[PDB]
């Protein structure tokens, strides 16, 4: 009984130039280009096993984190599977001797090792990489990113390692809305990142959200004029390894994104009081250093990502650890240490009384990473009958 | 013959926000703004001015019982100089008048704001100084003309020279002659307009706003949008259309805080309690089936919630349901049916997260007061000293 199965992981990525707004909601074509750093799969990843077998019971089945997920026709997962099956069928049409993998049911199981960390970009990228390997697709990562983009917009940027653009494109059919390497991981491997996972228990109760910004935010129209300039500038900065300009652009575009969220009617809020305190600390770190050594950025929630070159991570750790005692124990994967605040650091930028333990829940030290990884049989999430090994 | 005048001036709250100066010396703004003047029965700044030929040379001023320096070329000094010059014009035309302009000034001011409210006081404070000196000197100048002096001395002070609904017109004259306040509608036009100030627990405007001017790209689009909001909100006020007034007020408040966020470094005034109040007001409007309340936020986390007098019980009820207030600081209605309490953290907020509530309403312009209201003793020193 021959087994046709592939397992792949894909990385998380954190946008420096933010995706926020679609011009086509079905194809997921964006209102502007975006640009991200791919993070190290040694620390954060999604992993997906896909198997096709002529003897599986009819109908595809998919599990996420051990719970079966319905694959409704037309939805994000179904569309991705349909496009990748079509590319496999094309191979079979050209070479009639190939086994007819495209005709068989799929069994798919995925897990991430993650807090409020956005899991859809790495998750859909892992699905695409896994199925592309299962089907031995000839398509390039760029071509595969067209499919990932339709599962979840920022998933397309997780098809590459290093520093990665999503080019907005101008084709109404989306053929040029895809990811592109701006610089590979080996160009600037010292780019590290500290993720600050923030408690968010004082609020009430993104795809629906960002379209409300498109519909109602007057300030968004100026953001769309500014983003191309930041794309060009941050690409130059990465190519030049100019950390200060990379950092300035990253902080400016993060704040720009949260600004147009605030300008939405009704307003959209993601930063919380802890997020703002982390910004104050990073801003004061750069000021006291007399040099921009760290850059915060925030996606659609209060967690901070702080970019810094490895050599300056002890300053970032020192500042965060000084003001934000964590409930989770912290070990750097590299045993990176902690340095005292630069002389002149104004501790008054943090509230009187400080922050209670757990206001920041925990820290994750990671760095710029490679693209998706095809794994070995040993890593499979599926048992011998095609049902996941772990069911929640 | 004692020459002494006491006047009060109101606080005002901008619906269309002033944020950004095109001229920092004359205080000319990057855009027009528009506010509601609040009732001096509730919040007021009060200033007594006296001129006397036998005072010791040099003007003196006290604020809340503490003496304040009036250095030449400073804001207060230039304000006094301009008003003195208008008085000297009177004495030139009428040689019989006493030479009040030639005599030293003793000035005392006080505001009645609640302890720890976080309310900005410089605007009503300078408006009261201007009204008091104009009364002392018997100046003929109109409120509009006086607002030029208030504007130069303290910006949005110019909008407190009028009651009701007041515009600060940005003007185009580089010397500022047309950057002044103008009445959009008097208090009597819409006296039903009430306001609930929510004093929020909070763990620099002048320098701050110029950083936004220097660094915010989104500000440049805000400056294109504000004239549209000014026209629309003036029409809504004239039509007494609360829902349109409310939408514009909430939109421009959020626009202001957005360009603060887009400043480099970013400026943050709203906090998590501010955000919760916004969630409650928006859900109140939804559950009520019509817009009955409008939040707005200035340079800090305090909320001001506009509402017609008849709907204040709903607004007060919703705020007191989720934000129990402090001891250190009225009929209420239950939440409308269908209000989703999920828009607030479970169980609401701790007591004192909102410290207290001030219920006020649209009010008239500055008031000239009586001898009994004087802040000065017989010798021209304040009655109450710190
Ligand atoms: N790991 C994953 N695989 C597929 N879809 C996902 N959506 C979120 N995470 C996912
Ligand atoms: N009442 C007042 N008088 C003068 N200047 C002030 N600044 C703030 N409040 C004031």
């Amino acid at each position: 009984h021959m087994v046709h199965e592939a397992t792949a992981s894909a990385p998380v990525n954190i946008a420096c130039i933010k995706y926020w707004g679609k011009r086509d909601t079905r194809l997921i074509l964006p209102t502007n280009s975006s640009l991200s750093v791919t993070l190290d799969q040694d620390h954060l990843r999604s992993t997906t096993t896909s198997r096709a077998d002529a003897s599986f019971e009819a109908g595809d089945r998919l599990w996420l984190n051990g719970r079966e997920e319905a694959i409704k026709e037309g939805g994000r997962l179904a569309v991705c599977i349909k496009e990748l099956r079509a590319w496999r069928k094309e191979m079979e049409t050209k070479d009639k001797n190939l086994p007819k993998l495209s005709e068989w049911p799929l069994r798919i199981a995925s897990y991430n090792n993650f807090a409020g960390l956005a899991s859809s970009a790495s998750g859909l990228a892992a699905l695409v990489a896994s199925l592309a390997s299962l089907y031995s697709l000839p398509q390039s990562p760029s071509q595969l990113s067209l499919v990932a983009r339709q599962g979840s917009g920022s998933a397309c940027r997780s098809l590459f390692g290093g520093f990665v653009a999503w080019r907005e494109g101008t084709d109404p059919a989306g053929s040029d809305s895809l990811a592109e390497e701006v610089a590979p991981r080996e160009h600037w491997p010292e780019m590290h990142a500290l993720i600050c996972v923030v408690s968010d228990a004082k609020k009430g109760t993104s795809t629906s959200g960002m379209q409300k910004t498109v519909e109602t935010s007057t300030l968004l129209q100026e953001r769309l004029r500014v983003v191309p300039k930041r794309m060009d500038a941050i690409s130059q900065a990465i190519k030049a390894r100019d950390f200060a300009e990379f950092a300035k652009l990253t902080m400016a575009d993060s704040n720009s994104f949260h600004a147009v969220c605030l300008d939405t009617a009704p307003p959209i809020f993601y930063l919380n009081d802890v997020s703002r305190a982390i910004i104050a600390v990073v801003e004061e770190l750069n000021r006291a250093a007399g040099e921009i050594i760290a850059a915060y950025t925030f996606d659609a929630g209060p967690n901070a990502v702080i970019y810094t070159l490895e050599k300056n991570m002890p300053f970032v750790l020192g500042a965060i650890k000084r003001f934000f005692p964590t409930s989770e124990e912290f070990e750097s994967p590299f045993q990176t240490g902690v340095r005292d605040l630069p002389e002149g650091f104004n501790t008054g930028v943090v509230r009187e009384g400080g922050w209670e333990k757990g206001a920041v829940k925990g820290l994750i030290h990671t760095r710029v990473g490679d693209g998706p990884r095809v794994l070995e049989k040993e890593d499979s999430l599926l048992g011998e009958n095609g049902v996941p090994k772990v069911l929640a």
